[PDB]
């Protein structure tokens, strides 16, 4: 059923963004005597968050894929998709456990439990939809004669998992550098030496960026929501015996959530603009997908430090937003390929809204150029000015087209 | 536009979930002696939770029932409900603003600026829709004259902001007993004395409803990511030179996490199966799944204790299902207003798939029930049996059904 993959692309986008909690409140500030060792937890918090990403991503990628040639689904299947809903939600808390304790097997021995659990819920599922195979996806058993198709089907969906163990096998008692057998689980999908390997449909992966999208946009309120609403005692404490102080106090969290919402907002409406007229993806347009959604995944932290010299910190959030845009802006520059499969017909080279989506997606890495070129300029306190100028610039974004165009 | 419904509803259910965070870690471990001001802690948090989840609801509601009459949109439209999704999300912190500052005006005063900022977005919406009535629903004006519909659609949006702002100037120097006038803003809707009141499509209400169920699915991990992994210098703690050791340690916590998936996964594929065969849903309908989703998104907090005499905790764990179960079921027994308009023909009563959705929704109530009965009989600690029964039957569920079908 197409309706089971909504929650299905719903709980893994969660999955995947799991990582940043820890991201986001890391205690920025530098007043404790530890400053390069909280710069080493920041690095280790963003490597683990950006692998952890990639990781659910591909999970969710082979969870999609299988679910392609099985999209009639039963209950029974249900069941056993949840299981592997299960089994993906456990990966990212065996790779955090790898990362924090990297020398101890038990956490290669872990992760590879996970691995080996979804890949045989995988199997599972394959085994029960060929004893019955009135659910198969049309084309595959229902219009083909060719029942070897389930043995491609089991290599691919058990490569990997008989890997992950033969990689913990070694780890067990061999040289412990032996965790390329574990990058082979997407080094093999990703090399194409040897239907199955179709391209994600832009239905399936445009909800799995909504709603990292949504999750990214929220967790500052999330934040806010937690502990920043001042406390009962604490009125009478810092001698203010008023609620306005402790709000305004609590208030550069509140334009640190405006910003971030906004520029996590206005990146969904462009990728959005860019999805409305994508037609059939291809793999390249997924690899920047997954890029680009990991690094806006960290917006939420740029912008937490850059409200709290200070230059720094708006170096590190503009270029956060430019890694995050070029990286939607590939999928825009993915056209030359072919625009005919690509692209509708409508926003083709040449087309009625060519230059609108040019425009409306090439703002965003202009203005973070913009900011790298004005930071020359001492008064480069303009990412402010940039929020506010990107804000109200899509609102009229139409007229300046326009505008362009005329002449 | 259709799609960006999705990113609505998504959005909005993160936001109406937003207020359970702080309900799961909530320090349930009675070894401080304020027992008694834990209780009435862990009684405010339930009731904003609620409170919170019931008014992103009735938002949520609003924004979508405008965006039918406004169903194509463009992207003017879609910076406006952009700016919408900015309030709502501003909502539930204005919302406990109140509930912890009661006396204090300037949480009135804020959460009624919340709903003036909707209320006027919503009116700038549809400002925009009439001056250019191209983009409306197709019957609204593509197919009817009636060019005053558009004074019912401002008054049923700017019914809400008008009572909030006249309670907020009352509250400033009259009796702050005046919150009926914004108990208003659901009172006038609920009554219908004097198609704007249509009930909720299915694929918005089960959207809503789907992204609530993976976020409380998936919370309980998220408090398992967050900090209950083992510290790098835990290991040198507690005289523990090993990882066997922490893990089977914070082992109950990975017990609770299995069993809060498990029952909230199979609540989330009891309410998907009761909506595949739904096809005009009423406004009871939107009520009791609206209240379903209230209560089932407190299991997180129940198993959290239940895995921590306790007869007591299983008690409320249990009450929680049934409260959260019995709400769906009210669904399936809303089918006596008409089951030609309601449900699909194939499970009408004495349907093909009767008696198994009947069951398929029942054992979950009937669980929950039987654990009821099971309180009196001392060794009641049947709830992990009833775990393990009520995961395991369905997977042989279809054919428990045809047995009894054959008699």
């Amino acid at each position: 059923s197409q309706r089971m993959l909504s929650f299905s692309d719903a709980l893994l986008s969660i999955i995947a963004t799991v990582m940043i909690l820890p991201v986001t409140h890391t205690e920025i500030s530098p007043e404790q005597q530890f400053d390069r060792s909280v710069q080493r937890l920041l690095a280790t918090r963003i490597a683990v968050y950006l692998m952890t990403f990639l990781i659910v991503t591909v999970a969710w990628a082979a969870h999609t894929r299988l679910f392609q040639v099985v999209g009639k689904t039963d209950d029974t299947l249900a069941l056993l998709n949840l299981a592997c809903m299960m089994t993906i939600t456990f990966l990212p808390y065996t790779f955090s456990l790898m990362v924090t304790f990297p020398d101890v097997p038990l956490g290669i021995f872990l992760f590879c439990v996970c691995v080996i659990a979804i890949g045989v819920v995988q199997a599972l599922i394959v085994g029960y939809a060929f004893h019955f195979p009135h659910l198969l996806s049309p084309q595959i058993q229902r219009s083909a004669h060719r029942a070897l198709y389930r043995r491609h089907v089991l290599g691919i969906v058990l490569q990997g998992p008989a890997l992950c163990f033969a990689a913990a096998i070694f780890s067990l008692f061999f040289v412990p550098l032996s965790y390329l057998l574990m990058v082979t689980v997407i080094l093999l999908p990703y090399v194409s030496k040897v239907d199955l390997h179709e391209p994600l449909s832009k239905e399936r992966v445009e909800a799995f960026s909504d709603g990292v999208y949504a999750i990214v946009a929220t967790l500052l309120i999330l934040d806010i929501c937690e502990d920043n609403v001042p406390d009962p005692k604490d009125v009478k404490e810092r001698f203010s015996g008023s609620l306005v102080a402790a709000l305004s106090a609590t208030g550069p969290r509140f334009l640190a959530y405006f910003g971030s919402f906004a520029t996590v907002g206005l990146l969904w409406f462009a990728h959005h603009s860019l999805f409305l007229h994508v037609r059939k993806a291809t793999r390249a347009m997924g690899l920047l997908n997954t890029l680009s959604l990991a690094f806006v995944g960290g917006l939420p932290l740029a912008y937490q430090q850059t409200s709290a010299d200070e230059l720094e910190r708006v170096r590190v959030s503009c270029t956060i937003i430019f890694l995050a845009s070029i990286f939607q802006l590939a999928m825009w520059t993915t056209a030359l390929l072919h625009q005919a499969e690509t692209l509708q017909p409508s926003v083709w080279f040449g087309g009625r809204e060519h230059v609108l989506m040019f425009a409306k997606l090439a703002l965003y890495p202009c203005a973070s150029l913009l900011a790298f070129a004005s930071t020359c300029l001492l008064s480069r306190f303009s990412v402010g000015i940039f929020h506010l100028m990107q804000i109200a610039v899509p609102c009229a974004f139409l007229l300046l087209r326009l505008l362009v165009g005329l002449a």
